[PDB]
């Protein structure tokens, strides 16, 4: 039972300002003109009187669309400050040019005519401005140390932040871009790079970056969707600050741009160079040719390299088939390494240092081609370029594993001579060692046969998906080794009071690979493979037990082993589960960009003249005129992309809008005619 | 002005016998009266400190 | 190359007929009425033409809304067959009323004005209509063999159909039935019930039949929330054709009906009749108080047996004190249950026939109690609601399996006397029958507490989404069955010819459940059983070993096996897992529904007076007004919702058509005025 008042009074202004107001509200240019006459001799009306709600008798006219009144008060010369922008937010060209041709805000102090006009993208408003030489400020480095910066930055922080966003939010805008750039496409381009590059430093403001780099984006393909003309799409991708722009837009990461339908069909064409109408064949016919092209990969290399002029030497400078015969070749590699764990090819098991077998001779020259290859690439392309690719990690490894291996064989060689069992030498023998590091690389070589799925229109997709939660997965293994890491500590502080030698054990075997286990909780080391293992279920139960009768110890462990057990298998891994399901349903929107984007650059790269041979056979020793032709096409496309967005702006509530006060406007006229 | 309602859990006979006589209407009242409390217009034109009332 | 032409033509109409049409349309009263005169003198035009889309001039009147035209023509005698339908459909009660005052169609021939009315939904048109004594057709039973529904089923079924579903359409009309019933809320339980036992006889057309259900229970839900006070709401619900209108919504499954929140309040006032202020008390001395009266079950039973009209002896009669009495006493046979199998009252298990011991003379009474109840329950309350419970069949097993205990165990007493070794007795003995009978009974009656998680908030959800899953579970149950028998018969074919005598096994054991598993596909029954037991992994790989060397033969029992588990595990499952979650999607809308409906079913079986006692102890041996009342409410009731749809029927594009139509008819009359 407390009353309700009014804390935060607002001063009411005299019934003679009321009226003013109203009159001005309603519409009257005698009324009016009578009042600021009254104002001007007898003071009774303030001019610069404000409506409670911050609305003066200017802004009223203007939210009015009415340019008479306005006229008059400008006449008499009423206090015109930051009305140029609530005419701009309304977007009334007539208004705008009326103030152009000469407290409480709802704007920050910071905003100036020719930001705002960029903000609303208006381009009838934004070239009215512009033709009346206006600038634009433009912010610091992302990462500058400056005074002006640390001062500003130490001063003002909102201040800053705010300023420096609307700053870009202004410099992102297509229609001020299309207007102001001679080069719209590179300048969406560079924006969104930048843009995407400072929402990770502006974490807080995120969303806001990231929008404003998507809206560039959107820009850029939307121009480049109206090319009429092949003529005009090579002119556009062709052009040189062979496929210059296209290289651009790929190193800027333009996903949508790269996979326009117009793209992809002169890429395809460059790509089926030697096979006209390949999409007219039957898959069966296809197929066929695709073997026998393989078959054929030792020859179409040794006629490139003893005649590239002659007809059989000019076919594998095509991409299609320089693809098949370095598929073809590495098939083969990977079948001689199956060949070499059979029992045709290698025996004599018994000797310490053996010297390399037929298969291995064969082997070795694959090797060196690699490593060739890889260095070859490494050298000429970009250093930096070559580590963000994460499959050039895997043929790093693959060849140091190769290098280790024949590096070993040869010390190997050099030191042993003679015979000797096997089961009698010592654990750390290099022919042993060079056995797994064999094992090893073999198994990576094996997988590397991955990347070739983006080539196809079925395992593409699905491999870009899986490649995309893996990052998600690498996310969960730290929580899942924290518990792990918990648990093992706490099994082996209990158990490892109990320690017990290889000798009374059966067989003299100790550990969890024996057929009965014992020791598990020993050791660290131990107890974190058998804490492993039990993921799988290859643990017993009887591993908890002690050899002497203390029955509170065994049960506390086996309480131990059952928590790591339910919160392990009942409650991580589904939560796993649920937050895979989550990642694919986002996931799976986008599929089919992100594979046409890994297709694109898979192909680009047989493109060059550089690496033509396969690994087994590369070891073996004017501009102006170009610019007038892209201003041109760029001119069309400008003025095409502009009409479509304006015919597109037609909406029911701005007709709806325009109609009423055309109406009014007539009506008005037509009373005023009969009166 | 407005009323205001008693504690959540309050055993005065004033409310024992709204609640024993006609539970619907009281029910509803304490709603209605709540709904117009929390009107952000009538916050910000009736409070001294608008954050501290909404929170 | 090939020209596009007109196939199907339509014969046009003079130029007469095509400026008479232009008049009309246009609207000129004096050029229409010259039109028609000329037509009644030189025969220039003909008052019967019709547009090429068929539209005739009357039908161009109604659709522009100007009646005087439309009086004109009528004075003039022009066709005016089936225009009265365009009115409606247009819902201008100004035309409506005027034509009331006296080929191609878009509408089929079996519409009347009033099925149209009733269709829109309009309460102005249809009282209009009503107004008139108009009647309605009723359709027959939905399984009738009369000769005139055979007959029009031979004939036309088509037309058959569409004619019902028109005509229940008609009749589940809100606004028709608010308009033309005396019991509102009955008259849409009774049609919502009928429409969902149609739409699973027309199983073609379900979809319009569980719309129109769902649409009459909306109806009856929105006009039970316009209720005001405490009293209609209790003249509503205990109105009588105690609270008999909402166990008629409970017998007709109005969900939403019982879960508004007006009705759940006064059940919780009736639920918690000696608790006032139960949810102002803390959590803390709720569940002591819980407690407290839970352990004075054997109290408050006697104290009602030996003075029911005493202080002590009216407590029970509570539902919430009936509901924790009832629920203590079965938690004490539970317990009892668990002694039963302890070393401390059971021992000497040599004898062959043992008399009872005294947890099982204690336990008899329980038995004999719940035997008693349900046979009681089922005879008063109705037979065949007994079945539709789905927890009286686990009541019926539970009882058969103790009766078959009881039984068995007096046979064997009177069978046997005198003691033999258990190692030596029979496969079939009674003693063995009888304990394996009260085991599996034991597990039921501990699995029927289920049933008690409805009464909680946190619980009562979840396992009302669990019983919906059941059926879809069920479903894959089929094809997991069909796969299995399969799979089992082809085993079965391949391993019968090496099956072994137990003699020759180890330890004299034959089958999978030994230490070495042998003869896993020996016999069907073994097959089925190995064949289920590899789902958990419980099955050992040497099982497809045969003793001899038969190399093929393994080989292929091998693939078998390894076939059947891939399907059964790596497919079926994830199937399974797949369409859990799609069901779950859908079933978590509804949740809250479901739950409250679930609660006031098992809330209202502790209102009525028979059945107060536990099964321990329940062994021992005008109407006129009231008529009056609910009329008045129920005239209050529609009157709210009719205004309330009215006030809620205002729309922008409705309300735009209006201002249009009044601005160009003021604008005409100002035009004529002035001319
Ligand atoms: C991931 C990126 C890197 C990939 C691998 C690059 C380097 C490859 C090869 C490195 C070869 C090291 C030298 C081997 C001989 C020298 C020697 O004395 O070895 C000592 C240790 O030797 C070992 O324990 C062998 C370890 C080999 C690497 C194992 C992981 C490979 C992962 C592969 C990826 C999965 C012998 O012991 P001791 O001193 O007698 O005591
Ligand atoms: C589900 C709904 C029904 C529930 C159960 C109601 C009926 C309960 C009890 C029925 C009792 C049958 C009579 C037992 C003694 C008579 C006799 O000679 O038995 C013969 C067979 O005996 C058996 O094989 C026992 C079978 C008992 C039922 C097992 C399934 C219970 C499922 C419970 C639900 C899960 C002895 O063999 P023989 O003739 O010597 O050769
Ligand atoms: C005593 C030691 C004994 C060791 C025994 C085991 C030896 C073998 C170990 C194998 C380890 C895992 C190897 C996985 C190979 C396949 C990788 C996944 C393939 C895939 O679908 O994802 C790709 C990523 O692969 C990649 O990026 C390739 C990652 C290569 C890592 C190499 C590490 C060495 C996508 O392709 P993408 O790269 O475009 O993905 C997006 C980048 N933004
Ligand atoms: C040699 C033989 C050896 C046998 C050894 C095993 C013996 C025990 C066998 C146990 C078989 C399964 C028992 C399951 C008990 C719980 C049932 C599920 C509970 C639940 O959440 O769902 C309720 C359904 O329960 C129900 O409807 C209860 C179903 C009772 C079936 C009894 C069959 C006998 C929902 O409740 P709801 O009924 O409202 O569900 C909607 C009806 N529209
Ligand atoms: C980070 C992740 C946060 C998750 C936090 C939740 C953790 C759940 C902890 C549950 C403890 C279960 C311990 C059971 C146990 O050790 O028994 C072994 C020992 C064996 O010696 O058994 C017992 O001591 C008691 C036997 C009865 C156990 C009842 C089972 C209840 C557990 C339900 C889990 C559902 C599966
Ligand atoms: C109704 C459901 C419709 C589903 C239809 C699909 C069925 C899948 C059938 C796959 C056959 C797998 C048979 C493998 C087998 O029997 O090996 C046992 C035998 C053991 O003797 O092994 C072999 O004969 C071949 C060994 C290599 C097998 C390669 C594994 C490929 C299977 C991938 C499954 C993914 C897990
Ligand atoms: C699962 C087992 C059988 C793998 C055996 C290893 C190789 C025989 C496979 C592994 C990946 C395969 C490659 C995966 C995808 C492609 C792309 C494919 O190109 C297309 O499909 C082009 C047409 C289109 O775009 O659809 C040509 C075959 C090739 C190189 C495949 C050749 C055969 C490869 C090397
Ligand atoms: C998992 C183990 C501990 C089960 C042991 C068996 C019994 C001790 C449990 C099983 C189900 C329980 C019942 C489940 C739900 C309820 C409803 C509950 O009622 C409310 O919560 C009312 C208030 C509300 O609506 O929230 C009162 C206890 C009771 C009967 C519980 C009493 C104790 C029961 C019989
Ligand atoms: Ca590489
Ligand atoms: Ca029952
Ligand atoms: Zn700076
Ligand atoms: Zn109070
Ligand atoms: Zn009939």
């Amino acid at each position: 039972r407390i009353p309700l008042q009014i804390v935060r009074a607002e001063t009411e202004l005299s019934a003679e300002e009321k009226a003013f107001l109203n009159a001005v509200e309603k519409g009257d240019y005698a009324t009016v003109k009578q009042a600021l006459q009254e104002a001007e001799i007898y003071y009774n009306v303030n001019i610069n009187c404000m409506d409670p709600l911050g609305r003066s008798a200017l802004l009223i006219a203007i939210e009015n669309e009415n340019l008479e009144i306005m006229e008059l008060l400008l006449n008499h010369s009423v206090y015109v400050g930051d009305a140029l922008l609530y005419a701009i937010r309304k977007e009334v060209v007539g208004a705008v040019e009326l103030l152009l041709s000469y407290q409480f805000s709802e704007f920050t102090p910071d905003i100036t005519p020719i930001m705002l006009a960029a903000h609303t993208n208006n381009y009838e408003i934004i070239k009215l401005l512009v033709q009346k030489r206006v600038t634009i400020p433009r912010p610091h480095q992302i990462r500058c140390n400056c005074v002006e910066c640390v001062s500003s930055s130490e001063v003002d922080s909102l201040r800053h932040s705010r300023s420096r966003l609307n700053i870009y939010k202004a410099l992102a805008s297509p229609s001020l871009i299309a207007l102001s750039s001679e080069d719209p496409i590179l300048t969406a381009f560079r924006l969104g790079w930048e843009l995407k590059e400072l929402s990770k430093v502006e974490n807080e403001f995120k969303a806001e970056y990231e929008e404003l780099s998507q809206q560039c984006k959107l820009f850029a393909k939307d121009l480049l969707d109206q090319a009429r003309s092949s003529r005009e799409l090579e002119i556009i991708l062709n052009h040189r600050d062979d496929l210059a722009k296209l290289k651009v837009a790929i190193k800027y990461h333009q996903k949508e741009f790269v996979a326009q339908p117009n793209c992809q069909q002169l890429l395809a064409t460059l790509w089926y160079d030697g096979f006209p109408g390949w999409r007219r064949k039957h898959w069966v016919v296809k197929l066929l040719t695709c073997m026998t092209i393989g078959f054929l990969f030792p020859m179409l290399s040794i006629a490139y390299l003893i005649s590239p002029r002659s007809n059989l030497g000019l076919f594998i400078k095509k991409p299609f088939i320089k693809f098949i015969c370095h598929t073809a070749s590495y098939l083969t590699f990977l079948f001689m390494l199956l060949l070499a764990s059979q029992h045709i090819v290698r025996t004599d098991l018994h000797v310490q240092g053996p010297p390399p077998t037929v298969v291995e001779w064969m082997i070795l020259p694959w090797v060196l081609g690699f490593i060739w290859g890889e260095i070859k690439e490494m050298w000429d392309g970009g250093f930096t370029e070559y580590i963000h690719d994460w499959w050039n990690l895997m043929d790093f490894a693959m060849n140091s594993l190769y290098l280790a291996t024949i590096s070993l064989k040869i010390v190997a060689y050099v030191k042993y001579n003679g015979s000797r069992p096997r089961e009698e030498w010592e654990m750390w023998h290099p022919t042993l060692i060079a056995e797994a590091l064999f094992a090893i690389s073999n198994i990576l070589s094996s997988l590397r046969l991955i990347s070739l799925f983006t080539a196809n229109s079925h395992l593409g997709p699905l491999q870009i998906s899986l490649g995309r939660m893996l990052l998600d997965i690498l996310k969960f293994l730290f929580i899942y080794c924290l518990v792990l890491l918990a648990f093992a500590n706490g099994l082996n502080q209990l158990y490892f009071y109990y320690e017990t030698r290889a000798i009374d054990e059966p067989n003299n075997c100790k550990g969890i690979r024996c057929e009965k286990q014992n020791n598990a909780f020993s050791t660290l080391f131990e107890t974190l493979q058998s804490l492993f293992w039990s993921v799988f279920g290859l643990l017993n139960l009887y591993v908890t037990n002690v050899k002497a009768r203390h029955e509170f110890t065994e049960f506390v462990g086996a309480t131990m082993f059952g928590t790591y057990n339910v919160i392990s298998l009942v409650v991580l891994l589904n939560m796993l589960i649920a937050m895979m399901n989550n990642s694919y349903q986002l996931i799976a929107d986008h599929a089919d960009i992100e594979w046409k984007f890994a297709r694109t650059k898979l192909w680009m790269s047989y493109f060059d003249e550089g690496g033509t041979l396969p690994p087994p056979f590369n070891i073996i020793p004017d501009s102006l005129i170009q610019n007038q032709h892209y201003q041109e096409v760029i001119r069309n496309l400008v003025k095409r992309y502009v009409a479509a967005m304006i015919r597109n702006s037609k909406t029911h509530e701005g007709l709806t809008e325009e109609n009423f006060k055309e109406l009014k406007q007539d009506i008005s006229s037509f009373r005023y005619e009969v009166l």
